[PDB]
DNA sequence: TAGGTTAGGG
């Protein structure tokens, strides 16, 4: 059993007549399933617009994505990985983004190393290992552009990422102004 | 379109 965290998606923009019922009986073609709530405002029952499903496995988990688009209730919702509590507190770590800032990577470090790490969770259209304007030197981040948010998605949520022999820092790109705006 | 669940008392 892997932890729940990672066997739980967000479903967003969800109907106003969707319910446990109904979200239930859609994603249940995927897998077994061992939550699925509708979330309401706490008090007026009205529904917030999103809700969560949990699978016995990551596997099912990766056939419900697989399945995208998914349409519930006669409404295109949004299925994302589900971001613990802790890292949504962070700035913009509910933003939908294809690509990722990989910190703290050894000045050595060559496209194959990102590749051989980064593959595994999707098509890459993009890598770019920054360096100083003039100066040349390395500056140990890099940016990599994926095909598909949520291979950005499933990565984000991982702790631990080994590229070049050694463990780096992942997360969401934020643009020049949303750095800015987040410090 | 981000949760129904986060710092004691020795």
């Amino acid at each position: 059993k892997e932890p729940e965290q990672l066997r739980k998606l967000f479903i967003g923009g969800l109907s106003f007549e969707t319910t446990d019922e109904s979200l239930r009986s859609h994603f249940e073609q995927w897998g077994t399933l061992t939550d699925c709530v509708v979330m309401r405002d706490p008090n007026t029952k009205r529904s917030r617009g999103f809700g969560f499903v949990t699978y016995a496995t990551v596997e099912e988990v990766d056939a419900a994505m697989n399945a995208r688009p998914h349409k519930v209730d006669g409404r295109v919702v949004e299925p994302k990985r589900a971001v613990s509590r802790e890292d949504s507190q962070r700035p913009g770590a509910h933003l939908t983004v294809k690509k990722i800032f990989v910190g703290g990577i050894k000045e050595d470090t060559e496209e194959h190393h990102l590749r051989d790490y980064f593959e595994q969770y999707g098509k890459i259209e993009v890598i770019e290992i920054m360096t100083d304007r003039g100066s040349g030197k390395k500056r140990g981040f890099a940016f990599v552009t994926f095909d598909d948010h949520d291979s950005v998605d499933k990565i984000v949520i991982q702790k631990y990422h080994t590229v070049n022999g050694h463990n780096c820092e992942v997360r969401k790109a934020l643009s020049k102004q949303e750095m800015a705006s987040a410090s």
